[PDB]
């Protein structure tokens, strides 16, 4: 790849050199390797979470009696796990021969935690078998160990899919980079009240912006629109997971 | 490009290998070749199609007496063909010498059809000379032959522009990949009723999300904002094509 | 990178070869070099500029008595300059060793001007020290010299950040390419009246679409959501710059 020409930045004013943590450099290398290896498309969608939000907030009591804080992430994890089982091409990697897909029969999902030293993505194993408060506890633990440098490399491995949630900071949508060898990543942004047509008038519904980046060698455009559509459907009524 | 490190996926659970159809592998190679060769920008816009939709629906009679189903795609094709003639840089390819553009004086447009074996993009020739019901019949035929493996390689060649419509499945917008050597591709997503300011109050207008990816070596940001703006203008009143 | 197979475009109809200006070829090379070197993510946001717009329009008198036209660009420049100082990682470049960031202690910002011969990005030096009408005059001058080929290469150098505004043509959002060695670029699209929930009803507020592309080796997803969030905050009340 043609390199970027060096510039003497000090010709234009005062500069200062700060160094990169090894964690940032590892991260830098991994993203650029994904970038050049995966042809990326982002599919955007927004889900109606008015009812999900009401549930979240009502179970604040239960969650606190169990010591966890029920946020939107355990709900996101549960729903993507159900869906990764319904649409198995999202739960696979491209074989090194380029001629086969390795479909995984397990569902472990990573989630982005941004710490001082860099971004870490802890992995929760067998998300499909854990409950909303179990996933809530685990997420919280892994996030804390990630911030406190106590996260052993074991827990950063063998994920099938990544969720990256920035809803707690802001933004309308973003285009995340697929953490290869996984084949998709779900970006989640800030929810806001939007007017939604009820067939007769605009009702305010709470809308969650979803941004699915995927590896289009493996997942074609229609399979991906169907994944964010099913996800939007499941988050609008999470009871559909029960059937 | 640095390769992706191989992972033993079976350390984390049960895996299964399914293979790729040759069609998927061809597709995979073409997309990655486009990805590394074309610096991509997506320009998003949404067009007001309330009136277009009313027309579509009124001519259901005519369309059925002629045996075709008038969908939004013949209308999209007709309008982009008019525009590919008004803005000829969108109807060209970059010469192999990198120092010239080959401007095409013809308008053939491909459209994405997603079949079981992979994605196919049949090409309708001289879209600029065919009528709405002609284009409707042709699209329908090519889509059927594409699904039934009866599409001869002849019909996959020499397109000037691609339309990729996922509006029938869902989504708010996506970032399509330019099928090089073409220089742009129009992604179309699901139409929904949106509140639009009439200078005094919000009126519900039916809005179609447009996502124009382009090769920014050939098309600069302003030329592309002007293309989706003219397209939004033409779809809001398709009679402008008549003049 | 695998090359794109040559096609005989004249098999499908009449073609014509127009050549590229050296300016376009320079531009083409720079964008493709950025594309392959920088892993890109776009963060989207929209800012409430109802009040900013009212101010702009009230100071039409002052602006005209000073000979400049106060547009949204001097306001964008002032606010990003304040922010490039608050969040210094946005005002830096990656060292050639890949292991350090060169943080710049100066703020010069470039802005995209699209001319007949290609795109130029003049640089305004020390934007942080100039006032709204100063920046207004300077922008206008540089834009004119850029269109009239009288822009000396000196003024295209040593920028820290780029603003690319297409709001005057149209569009909902786009994904700009980072002009490496800079680490971010702000795309600005067309403002429109949107319904925004006041906690009780939807109020029409004038909304400006912001599209921040960044180099995710240097800037992680959360730092970027926080930059467009602070920017949206500053444009909703530009008096916050005063404190």
């Amino acid at each position: 790849i043609p390199p970027i020409p060096p510039v003497d930045f000090a010709k234009y004013g005062e500069i200062e050199e700060v160094p990169m943590t090894r964690l940032m450099q590892i991260g830098a290398t991994n993203l650029h390797r994904s970038w050049l290896n995966v042809p990326h498309v982002t599919q955007f969608e927004s889900a109606d979470i008015t009812e999900l939000e009401a549930f979240r907030v009502a179970q604040k009591a239960v969650a606190e009696k169990a010591g966890v804080k029920l946020t939107v992430l355990p709900l996101l994890l549960k729903a993507c796990a159900y869906l990764l089982k319904e649409l198995p091409d999202f739960n696979s990697s491209l074989a090194p021969s380029g001629q086969a897909l390795i479909r995984k029969k397990y569902v472990h999902i990573g989630f982005a935690v941004d710490t001082p030293d860099g971004l870490l993505v802890p992995v929760i194993r067998n998300v499909d078998q854990k409950s909303l408060l179990q996933l809530a506890a685990e997420a919280a633990e892994l996030a804390e160990k990630a911030r406190s440098k106590k996260l052993g490399a074991d827990a950063m491995q063998g994920a099938c899919f990544t969720i990256s949630s920035l809803g707690h900071i802001g933004g309308t949508a973003f285009t995340p980079i697929v953490n290869a060898p996984e084949v998709a990543i779900l970006g989640v942004s800030k929810a806001s009240m939007q007017p939604v047509w009820d067939g007769k008038a605009f009702q305010p519904r709470l809308m969650l912006p979803l941004s699915l980046s995927y590896d289009c060698r493996v997942i074609n455009g229609a399979a991906a629109a169907r994944f964010t559509k099913r996800l939007g459907d499941l988050l609008a009524d999470i009871r559909a997971i029960l059937l």
